[PDB]
């Protein structure tokens, strides 16, 4: 065990080992610090868990969260880099702190404030669709992906962050909000259970805003986006509608005029043609019918960066723990079990 110390910072009183040192306040989920981490010489992002075994969804979570953290090993995915309890048995154990790389820049700090020529953009989804790779092959979904769960540094390297842990909210996704706009529209309004082809729908959103500069379906409610994005991709076809088995949706569609799929080129007019070929491949209506992760990176607009010797997959991901129904306190005895056994890198 290693020797602990206390100190307050705005109003939270925080309690870590020695190695972490100049601890600065920086941002429901908990409270964060940056740090210095003398052990591996990182600046680090310290996050202290607000109430983590309050209720039965709660402690859930908090599982949840830190096995997923403690399964991510690759070098486009957020890992990692410490977990510690200040308890030194199961029965005071209270409190939860996750330690990670400190990020810097996001995807919203570049979009905004750079101009990106055609190879920052290869350079960048390259990135994304070879972390959601080995994401995907664990049979993990993202949920959340959008500019500011994705984090890049100066020679622009990205890393995926911020898994959607069910955790946002009916008012988080209300109105003109960035929450939404990089939802796939078949579980914008819950008409089809979540899948890893809604991860690939998020990612041709974010395509399409680093390559316009500007946000592609930012409706001002859940109805105004799906007509933008109807708009663009088509209504569905007769194949397509076969396939819907919600009423709700079916009832709603039809009441719709029907729209043809429009011409990408006049969309995102002086694009490279072969960035506009993958948007069509990713920005698919019918999501049976999308471009995988595993496709992509073999399309030839990333002619320059694919490697199918260096774009690996993951260990399998043991989920059997999410249809398990448990007390408090064995939620929370999961997670201590898991605290105590934590590995660190190399
Ligand atoms: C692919 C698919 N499979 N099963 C289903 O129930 N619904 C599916 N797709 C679907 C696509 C679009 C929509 C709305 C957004 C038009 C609803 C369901
Ligand atoms: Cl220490
Ligand atoms: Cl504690
Ligand atoms: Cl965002
Ligand atoms: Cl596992
Ligand atoms: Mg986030």
């Amino acid at each position: 065990r290693p020797t602990f110390y206390r100190q307050e910072l705005n109003k939270t009183i925080w309690e870590v080992p020695e190695r972490y040192q100049n601890l600065s306040p920086v941002g429901a989920y908990g409270s964060v610090c940056a740090a210095f981490d003398t052990k591996t010489g990182h600046r680090v992002a310290v996050k202290k868990l607000s109430r983590p075994f309050q209720s039965i969804i709660h402690a859930k979570r908090t599982y949840r969260e830190l096995r997923l953290l403690k399964h991510m090993k690759h070098e486009n995915v957020i890992g990692l880099l410490d977990v510690f309890t200040p308890a030194r048995s199961l029965e005071e154990f209270n409190d939860v702190y996750l330690v990670t790389h400190l990020m810097g820049a996001d995807l919203n700090n570049i979009v905004k404030c750079q101009k990106l020529t055609d190879d920052h953009v290869q350079f960048l989804i390259y990135q994304i669709l070879r972390g959601l790779k080995y994401i995907h092959s664990a049979d993990i979904i993202h949920r959340d992906l959008k500019p500011s769960n994705l984090a890049v540094n100066e020679d622009c390297e990205l890393k995926i962050l911020d898994f959607g842990l069910a955790r946002h909210t009916d008012d988080e996704m209300t109105g003109y909000v960035a929450t939404r706009w990089y939802r796939a529209p078949e579980i914008m309004l819950n008409w089809m259970h979540y899948n890893q082809t809604v991860d690939i729908w998020s990612v041709g959103c974010i395509m399409a805003e680093l390559l316009t500069g500007r946000t592609l379906f930012p409706g001002t409610d859940h109805i105004d986006q799906l007509k933008l994005i109807l708009r663009l991709v088509g209504t569905p076809g007769a194949e397509l509608l076969k396939k819907i088995s919600s009423e709700s949706a079916r009832n709603y569609i039809q009441s719709l005029a029907q729209m043809p799929k429009m011409n990408f080129a006049n969309v995102f007019i002086g694009a490279n043609p072969l960035a506009v070929d993958l948007l069509e491949k990713m920005l698919v209506l019918d999501s049976d019918k999308r471009i995988t992760a595993a496709q992509a990176l073999a399309h030839a607009y990333f002619a320059q960066y694919h490697d199918p010797d260096d774009e690996p997959v993951a260990d399998p991901y043991d989920q059997s723990f999410e249809s398990r129904d448990l007390l408090i306190d064995e939620w929370k005895s999961l997670t201590y079990d898991e605290v105590i056994s934590f590995v660190p890198p190399p």
